[PDB]
């Protein structure tokens, strides 16, 4: 009865760095190459209220100040069954189906962390030490990128970018939808193709 | 095309517990903050007559009666999609609908087919209450002795202070988090949480 | 006491096809059981999931420290009774109960680290294979071509699938035993490891018979 | 208030000989005859649960490495001496130990103070032998193979054979006498010495 597990990136930084953007466009990047929207979930999170089967979803602020999420984490990736909490009895009973999950927390179990991230602003972005948000979102007048319509300093690498604390290597948010979409594209082409010679 | 969807609230409380006052009060604090005027919704609404660009626009006694039409034009306007509204005479048909927030109010318990969507459009949904030195004999608001200003000013976002503002005898209920709000908070509240929309939403949806 | 759980060794260079025969060994036998596939992750410290499906699945089992895979894996195939770590406290306490555990490394590393006994964790392994990939689905590299390789045969003859590609038959790719230099396909494997299981739950039927 | 020494057996051989499944089946083979059941100790016993007044109680891994806290109850396990053994729950306390027999096994090569008049409640010791025939890749026992029934039967102890039991795959040889025995015939001495066991003690020690 079950299903292939999540892609997941974690985006660990100090507060002021633009973690949330990051998550936003990344998970809206990915999102839009399947076709589907986003589902953003609060912190503290409850009740999943508005799931209903969105390709990405996306935590805010995860692991803050009794270890409720990392439990509710750890059944949203996973190849178990997993049907969430909802508070209105009429959506009730949905199987979380997710093939990404985005989430962020504060700077300084892990298995589940496809990419496990360190935020980073650059210099010339960085403000009195924190991201400087509407000079650093003013759009590129060339796109080189792999996954957008048109670009920015936030999506080249420009302003932040995205290293990896177990293989060391740097993205963007350009290239990073592009290494999460390479591994699910990965993982489905086996699962389908194993699940092909059972049904 | 669009717009950023307004950051709404409702109040919910049996009725002459004030919540007509307080979305009036609230609505136009908005509205001297953006140096707008707010568009009054009549209760049933046929049309949008009169409504000029107005950064507040109210809606009391939604869901008032059946059939409920409320609900399709207020989904319609607490939304990111564009909308041109119902309008009697031609002169002024036409006009995209620009308000900046949404408030309504309607009856204390009644509950208002697609059930979510519909209710991340409240922003923010209270339980209006009212603090016993100010409910009435039959437990509703004494507005007379409720009206009478304070002898001094707390509040941030009105020029003089009275305890439908300061909370002394009106107060809002958070439903999903329950916090206790006098309206003169739950102004900094909405137009703190706008303020930030506008911020993330613009950025973000330039790239797509 | 429990059963030894009969357990599979796969090693192979990379883009050989290792876990697309582990998976699909493992989700046979799941289903001639009536269970489904437990899977650790690499590095694995602990078993949260774990519901005591029939069949454990250990891809890329050489993470190449290794002390703590070998010392763990030597708790898991042994007859004493396992209660595996966990970080949930929820579903902490269950016991390891699955029959077959299957698992993927790398070709002619050193496996334990001494550690060791190098015996003694080999007997632990009833069947120790190369994966190899016939030379028609080979690709330049030395890689299986997987795209032509999962195309579905047209003649079913198996034991144990519904439907057959050349990732079951031996067509595309084989299973030697190092120790038995014999030869099998992911299909005649499954037979070999459901009969090996039957051979040891016939033991304790044979053992009560004489009384 | 005292009985007879319980005759022991004490097996020894390489992990994996098959000793543990020996001493078993040898424990309930006994526990037939005399319609009892075998209580099977844990390695490093800390208490006797359940044990009610079995005619044999096998003692596993015997000596075990931690503290041979296993010796301080060998020790009043087959003696001379009445024993009311630990026990977790008061439901049962202050049960003797009745057991006629004592089955114990232990590693291949290593010692088990005071040696001499302890040796001698092991009546046989015993070394685990395992038939090439039946020796696996490494030096244990084909268990799958070992427990095939036999086609014929002259065990005098078990209702079928099995080359484990008729010496074919598994084999016992004393340590002292140096015979080589099956398991049939060692449950035909054990029983046999306790005969022994029991008929002279039982006329003398009425005199004293
Ligand atoms: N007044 C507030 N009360 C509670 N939470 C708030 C408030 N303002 C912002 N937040 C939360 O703050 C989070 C954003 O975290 P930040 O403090 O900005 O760190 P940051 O995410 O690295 O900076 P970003 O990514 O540019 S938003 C969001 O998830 C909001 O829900
Ligand atoms: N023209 C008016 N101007 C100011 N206050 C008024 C006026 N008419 C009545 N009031 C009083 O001011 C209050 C206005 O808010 P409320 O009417 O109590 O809110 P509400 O009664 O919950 O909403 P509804 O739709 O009228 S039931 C009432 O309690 C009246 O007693
Ligand atoms: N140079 C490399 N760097 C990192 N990973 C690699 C490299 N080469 C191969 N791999 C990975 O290692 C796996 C090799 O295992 P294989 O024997 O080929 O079976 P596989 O189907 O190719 O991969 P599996 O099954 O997930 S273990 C491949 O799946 C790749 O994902
Ligand atoms: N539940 C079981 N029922 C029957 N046989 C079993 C069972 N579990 C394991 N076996 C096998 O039956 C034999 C039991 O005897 P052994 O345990 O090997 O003797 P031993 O290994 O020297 O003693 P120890 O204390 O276990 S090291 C072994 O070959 C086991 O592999
Ligand atoms: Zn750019
Ligand atoms: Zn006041
Ligand atoms: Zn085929
Ligand atoms: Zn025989």
């Amino acid at each position: 009865k079950h299903r292939i597990e999540p892609v997941c990136l974690i985006i660990r930084g100090s507060p002021g760095t633009g973690k949330s953007l990051a998550t936003g466009i990344i998970a809206r990047a990915i999102a839009d190459k399947y076709h589907s929207s986003v589902y953003s979930l609060p912190p503290d999170p409850d009740h999943f209220d508005g799931y209903k089967q969105q390709v990405v979803t996306v935590m805010d602020d995860l692991c803050q100040n009794d270890g409720k999420d990392m439990s509710l984490f750890c059944q949203m990736v996973s190849t178990v069954d997993f049907i969430p909490p909802m508070a209105s009895l009429a959506e009730a009973g949905v199987s979380f189906t997710s093939k990404f999950v985005i989430a962020s927390t504060n700077a300084t179990i892990r298995r589940r962390f496809y990419m496990d991230c360190d935020i980073e602003v650059t210099d010339s972005y960085k403000t009195d030490g924190r991201l400087d948000a509407g000079r650093a979102a003013k759009l590129c007048s060339e796109n080189n990128t792999a996954n957008f319509k048109r670009c920015s300093p936030l999506v080249c690498g420009k302003a932040i970018q995205l290293r990896d604390r177990k293989s060391k290597v740097r993205y963007s948010v350009d290239t990073v939808v592009s290494e999460l979409i390479r591994e699910y594209s990965n993982r489905s082409a086996i699962g389908n193709t194993i699940e092909a010679l059972f049904q």
